[PDB]
């Protein structure tokens, strides 16, 4: 696998999203990797639905949290909408994907990346992005302003957010809180520094969507 990987320079990142107040961030998450997938797979970038996944997974607890694993096997069963036809409300309503015509996309699976391992994400991610959780709860972490992040945070994992590339020294990160945090939206951690859990808790549960 290469040095430095970034998919936003492939074409296959959408701009950077907001979920308000709401906490969806299991939904953001996602679809980043629905997104990704669907571009690697047919060379065509669109957006898809966070709002759809918000609604209609009944597994997770709408604005209340969620399982970024649920809404991908969502997906992989039933498909998922495009995100002008289903716009992001920040607010939990009715299921609505029957109602709105069929399906823009589809997946075929689900698999999780071995946890614990920062060889196996960076693999994973060099293939395409990737869901990954971290403790997002400190004050450090919330007030980053850029650099390459390594704390002050403990492991006690909180966050859904998703790996876009990595370099030499860190993994690159599209946050769901929008363009005015971090670097443009984006966060770059610390990798390589021999603990296991990742900074942050980064290599605790990390998924990614099968397509053929």
């Amino acid at each position: 696998i290469p040095e430095y990987v970034d998919w936003r320079q492939k074409g296959a990142v959408t701009p950077v999203k907001n979920q308000g107040s709401c906490g969806s961030c299991w939904a953001f998450s996602a679809v980043v990797t629905i997104e990704g997938i669907i571009k690697i797979r047919t060379g065509n970038l669109n957006e898809y639905s966070e709002q759809e996944l918000l609604d209609c997974d009944r597994r997770s607890y709408g604005c209340n949290g969620g399982y970024p694993w649920s809404a991908l096997q969502l997906v992989a069963q039933y498909g998922i909408h495009y995100r002008n036809t289903y716009p992001y409300e920040g607010v939990q309503r009715y299921c609505r994907s029957r109602e709105k015509g069929p399906y823009a996309a589809k997946t075929d699976g689900v698999r999780q990346v071995q946890p614990y391992n920062e060889g196996a994400l960076l693999y994973s991610i060099a293939n395409q992005p990737v869901s990954v959780v971290l403790e997002a709860a400190g004050k450090d972490f919330q007030l980053y302003r850029g650099g390459i992040f390594v704390g002050p945070c403990g492991n006690k994992v909180d966050h859904a957010v998703a790996a876009v590339g990595y370099g030499p020294n860190y993994i690159l990160i599209k946050n769901s809180w929008g363009t005015g945090w971090g670097e443009n939206g984006y966060i770059r951690i610390k990798r390589g520094t021999g603990n296991s859990y990742g900074v942050c808790g980064l290599y605790t549960s990390s998924f990614y969507p099968v397509k053929n």
